[PDB]
């Protein structure tokens, strides 16, 4: 029996699923959530061994420890111990696509644990055990004897033991198959894995036991008043004798209580459930819950006899709230909601699939702190200890199906095949089955990119008919098919349609009018955040904001999936797809990321947070309009801080309390301020600070800005004469000027400034010259390889039409001699095989002031493709500690991703200027840049910069952050221009027509002086 | 227009003005207009504009040059868009060629009279013997923009000695979603602050 190539045997002697159980057996320990001695942990060492397919293990093993095994610990993902490589592809399976069978070396992993059983546990109850995580499926034997087996690698598989163990010592042997039927339904883009990577634990309860219980709330039309109907189910002796007692609990204060004995109301002609019952609780004035104030409340669940014995009691949080979609909006509690939300997969770069608590902590403080309030579990049930932390810090949650077979062609192949409905059902039900009384939980999704199929129709009913509390989305088969209630696109544009035959991804704005159309739309995914991304996030905040129906999404995503490996000298770097011999891979696709693998912050994190901001802001004269986008919550714990600043150096700065109602407005009205009459621009920037520490935000933390220019003074004086005019000396070769310490050198044959010298000392290690290229970015290079070419992704469009590889003609090279300086002309040509793509014409003024004015107008052939940037670049001799510059930042900042960014005079040291993503790219880009400070050189123009000691090419040439090495000096890049870098997905260009340099003409100017 | 400064420096082949201006207001400046002019051997005259709008003055309604020519010519004759009158916002049916039209075509009679005729787009553009050669947008006529605004209605409109010539880098929208708000989109604001253009006068 091959049961693991057989989608008609999910399970054997599995129990049935229900909610989280602790059976404690005292009330007051379920009230107050502390640890019960019924629910012991088997995580810890176990005993393993690897073999490489199921036929090879050895019979004795049942009984007996291998010699040969290893003490690992558990849980664990056993490629993380390296006893197989994990496996990183995409799409395409990692298996032969041939439903039901798998391959037949399928690595086996053989895990063994030798365990204490008091002898109490076996005098009276049940004791089962618990596997919450086993990847793909198992078997297991206890003390020699075969007990039952499991698949869904994503949810608990319990089995009854009571029959056996024995007091005293007890042998679990557990064979986990890599490869099963179940691997057709998980084909999610993460890394392919195997093991039991989620807590073991055995449970006792006792043989007449709560085996289900179901809270759900219900509200009166203002809230006012609610009714906790809490229906429970009982397995064992039932009696007459027998009671159920539900109680509510605020805290420490007993809110409401209930009664009653078994047997719920007549169902049909054969009577009802004479094993359930259902407590209604009245709550007046109840405390609601919502992402923005989590309150809980505690429901505690006694199974007793009516004279008073406790048989055990369970317990959960629950949250009041109502969740409805009405009248074309998703609704909480009466309000519609706008959803900042992100896809989150469980990875650890050390501890692959395994989650910890403090991982999910970090996790879930850096969400909140960075204005997200919303996560969907891409693409499976959570480790469970997830859903209470979401229930308590407060984050809306889409619990999802671990349904997706992207890799089937067509893609609803198995999900419209009757035969893999009961494969696909248990998926769904069972899920259910766990987490329906989670109050985080708002949206059921039925999994992910498998296509649409009848067995979608079939679940979207079932959940609809057990859970009319949720609503249920799923986004296979166009995203808004029969079996979603809401449109639920992935990567869908703001204004571009991308009318695909059959799965056309609609302009969300479009899509919600369409003929008949009246569903809410919330992206399931949108904003690929691959490498240097998050291009246009704006655009969408600004639709969200506008179009009521419009209800937000859920980043791609929250952390890059990479690994950690060790070089020759055992130092960690960050691996990808094929770094581990695994092949065919998908490369990078891995890593998508908001945060780094260790949970370090990508620049686009702050773009997410200020669009995400919870405070809306206007200008009008000095009168500051506060809207609050709260739906619940006064602004209780902020105040609102703002400065005056003329180009940089502050003027004057005050504090004011916020005091703004959810959906209100507050006005304030600024102190007469200060008025300069020196040149400059003031500006204005405000921040709304918390002032005290939360559950998730520090005394302090500043949750929303915005920055808007005030008054501008031009500079209208005149800089004095100098007391001095430059030499020019000329030779076929050069061109030679000189004034006082200073001295500039000019390439007659090539037509750039080939050196500089400061005191007697050189300053540039390679000629300043044009620069029309950039390393390219992933949304650059999309799904292009060199053994598979994309043609129409930028990078390969810039390659075919030569920009890498195209050389300066010089077109012209004179110098004159002024009455105060030297004036050098230059004219160049770049050309590809005949074509002449981009022309750049120059001056350079070096005036008796010893500043050089470079003037710079390019020309770009309207028949070749836009270009990356419009700059020059050169590699500078000095290498200094600091970056100082008056413009955007402090962070990373490109055209079309600068709305975080702030303009100020910023000082970092040189290695905050290059931005380590793993698969290296253009990156540290600084927009709207006044002057530039680097050791003893100063530019000032308005460009675009970035300053590193990497060169260009060397990041092109380089595929991991890690083998990259610094260069002798730093290399600049000045840009009058650079190109959007995009992202609204990584496999087709993104880059919005307005952030292409298509304008033909171009003009920039710098000055570059010293000091 | 207060100046600013007024130089000339010869070169090789040439002989180059700078000159710098500020148009200030109640003590704001309000624009400042950095040029050159390079005069060639070849006859050509280089214009080179740089200008700078304060970011707080209201976004301007064009920035150009304007002149008002002796002479008086039958024909205007453009390489750009045409060849009816053409804006920023208002430019989709013009087609880029070679058109060549009277004089009075190039003035659109509103009877209710103020900027008009306008031609977007233009890369050369031919008045008697003068030719001048850029990416400009420009108006010519008989009328200068000071007597549009004073004049109510087209038939007390004159024509002035000569022709008046407006030849601008940029020029804002005329918007239109109504005639009772400002409607003219963001996109066809002049808001960018610093703002570049250059052209060659030469003679034909
Ligand atoms: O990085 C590519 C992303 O593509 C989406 O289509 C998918 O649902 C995600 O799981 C991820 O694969
Ligand atoms: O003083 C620097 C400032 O100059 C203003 O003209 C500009 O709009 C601002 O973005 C900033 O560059
Ligand atoms: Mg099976
Ligand atoms: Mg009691
Ligand atoms: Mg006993
Ligand atoms: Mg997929
Ligand atoms: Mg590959
Ligand atoms: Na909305
Ligand atoms: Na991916
Ligand atoms: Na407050
Ligand atoms: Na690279
Ligand atoms: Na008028």
């Amino acid at each position: 029996r091959r049961d693991w190539e057989n989608p008609g045997v999910t399970q054997l002697n599995r129990l049935a699923a229900h909610p989280p159980f602790a059976s404690w057996r005292n009330s007051e320990e379920a009230r107050t959530d502390r640890p019960s001695q019924q629910l012991r942990s088997l995580n810890g060492e176990w005993r393993f061994a690897w073999f490489p397919a199921p036929e090879a293990v050895p019979e004795s093993w049942l009984e007996c420890d291998l010699p040969e095994a290893d003490t690992v610990v558990v849980p664990s993902n056993w490629q993380m111990h390296g006893y197989d490589a994990p496996i990183y592809t995409n799409v395409t399976y990692p298996i032969t696509v041939n439903p039901p069978f798998v391959p037949t070396e399928n690595p086996t992993g053989c895990y063994s644990l030798t365990f204490n059983v008091d002898e109490s546990w076996l005098q009276e109850g049940q004791t089962r055990i618990i596997f919450d995580g086993v990847n793909s499926a198992f078997h297991l034997w206890c003390n020699g004897r075969w007990v039952g087996y499991g698949q869904d690698s994503r949810l608990p598989s319990e089995f009854d033991l009571s029959a056996f163990l024995r007091a005293g010592e007890n042998r679990l042997a557990v064979m986990v198959l890599r490869w099963s039927d179940g691997s057709y339904l998980e084909d999610q883009d993460m890394w392919r894995m195997s093991g039991i990577f989620r807590d073991v634990s055995l449970l006792h309860k006792p043989t007449t036991q709560i085996s289900d219980f179901h809270v759900a709330t219900r509200f009166n039309d203002d809230f006012s008043r609610a009714v906790l109907e809490a229906e429970v189910q009982m397995c064992g002796e039932l009696r007459d004798y027998l009671r159920v007692t539900v109680s509510l609990w605020q805290g420490e204060t007993q809110v409401a209580s209930g009664t009653a004995p078994f047997g719920g109301e007549i169902i049909d002609e054969r009577g009802g459930y004479a094993d359930r019952v259902t407590l209604r609780l009245n709550v007046e004035n109840p405390k609601l819950w919502s992402a923005e104030i989590p309150n809980l409340y505690r429901a505690v669940v006694e199974l007793h006899t009516a004279d008073g014995t406790l048989i055990e009691a369970e317990a959960c949080d629950v949250g009041f709230r109502e969740v409805r979609i009405e009248n074309g909006l998703l609704l909480l509690n009466g309000k519609p909601l706008l959803i900042r939300g992100v896809n989150r997969h469980e990875h650890h770069p050390l501890h692959g699939q395994v989650m910890d608590e403090q991982t999910m902590v970090q996790d879930i403080l850096l969400m909140k702190q960075n204005n997200f309030n919303a996560v969907r579990c891409s693409h499976y049930p959570n480790h469970p200890l997830w859903y209470t932390l979401c229930d308590r810090y407060g984050l809306y949650v889409v619990d999802e199906a671990n349904i997706e077979t992207h890799g089937m062609v067509p893609m609803n192949r198995l999900t419209d095949d009757p035969r893999w409905l009961p494969a696909m059902s248990e998926r769904v039900t069972r899920m259910v089955q766990r987490d329906r009384n989670h109050p985080s939980v708002i949206i059921w999704s039925l999994g992910n990119e498998s296509g649409h199929g009848a067995n979608h129709d079939a679940l979207y009913r079932w959940i609809k008919s057990v859970d009319p509390s949720r609503p249920v989305q799923y986004e296979g088969g166009g995203a808004d098919t029969t079996a979603t209630d809401i449109i639920c696109p992935m990567y869908a544009r703001v204004d571009e349609d991308q009318p695909f035959p059959a799965v056309p991804k609609w302009s969300i704005k479009k899509w919600l009018s369409l003929p008949g159309e009246t569903r809410p739309l919330i992206l399931c995914e949108y904003a690929h955040a691959m490498g240097n991304s998050l291009g246009g996030f704006a655009k969408y905040w600004q639709a969200f904001r506008q179009y009521p129906r419009l209800q937000g999404g859920f980043v791609w995503d929250w952390v890059d999936q990479s690994l950690i490996k060790y070089d020759e000298n055992g130092n960690p770097w960050s691996a990808y797809g094929g770094d581990f011999g695994d092949t065919p891979n998908d490369r990078q696709f891995c890593m998508n990321g908001l945060v780094f693998a260790d949970r370090t912050p990508h620049p686009a994190l702050t773009e997410a947070k200020h669009q995400q901001q919870f405070f809306q802001f206007r200008l009008s004269g000095q009168t500051i309009e506060v809207t609050s986008e709260y739906l619940f919550r006064h602004s209780d714990n902020e105040l609102l801080h703002w400065m005056v600043a003329l180009d940089g150096k502050p003027l004057a700065s005050g504090e004011v309390p916020l005091d703004v109602a959810p959906q209100g407005k507050q006005l304030i009205e600024l102190p007469e301020l200060p008025q300069p009459e020196s040149a400059g621009q003031l500006w204005l920037t405000v921040r709304v600070v918390q002032p005290n520490a939360t559950a998730w935000s520090e005394a302090g933390h500043i949750s929303a800005w915005q920055q808007w220019r005030l008054a501008e003074n031009l500079s209208v004086t005149l800089p004095a004469a100098s007391h001095a005019i430059p030499h020019l000396t000329t030779s076929e070769m050069d061109f030679c000027i000189e004034l006082g310490n200073k001295r500039w050198q000019f390439n007659r044959q090539s037509g750039f400034l080939s050196q500089m010298w400061i005191g007697d000392k050189k300053q540039l290690l390679t000629p300043l010259r044009d620069q029309f290229t950039r390393a390219p970015l992933d949304n650059d290079i999309g799904v292009s390889e060199a053994t598979r070419i994309d043609p129409n992704a930028w990078v390969e469009r810039w390659k075919a039409a030569g920009h890498y590889q195209a050389e300066a003609a010089l077109l012209q090279c004179t110098a004159d001699t002024l009455a105060d300086a030297v004036l050098i002309t230059t004219a160049h040509a770049w050309q590809h095989q005949g074509k002449t793509l981009f022309i750049s014409r120059k001056t350079y003024r070096i005036d008796g002031s010893g500043q050089m004015a470079i003037t710079v107008d390019v020309e770009v052939a309207s028949d070749t493709p836009h270009p990356a940037r419009i700059g020059l670049n050169c590699q500078l001799a000095q290498v200094a500690e600091r970056v100082n510059w008056l413009g955007l930042g402090p962070q990373e900042n490109y055209p079309d991703r600068l709305t975080a960014a702030c303009f100020d005079r910023w000082d970092l040291p040189l290695s905050d200027m290059y931005t380590p993503y793993v698969f290296p790219s253009e990156n540290g880009l600084r927009c709207g840049t006044r002057e530039l400070n680097y050791g003893p050189h100063q530019w000032r123009g308005d460009f675009q910069f970035n300053i590193s000691r990497y060169s260009q090419q060397q990041l092109m040439e380089t595929s991991h952050r890690h083998l990259l090495h610094a260069e002798e000096g730093t290399w600049l890049n000045i840009d009058g221009f650079h190109m959007g870098i995009g992202g609204d997905d990584s496999w087709s260009p993104s880059v919005s027509a307005e952030f292409q340099l298509s304008a033909g003409r171009y003009h920039y100017q710098l000055v570059w002086c010293q000091k």
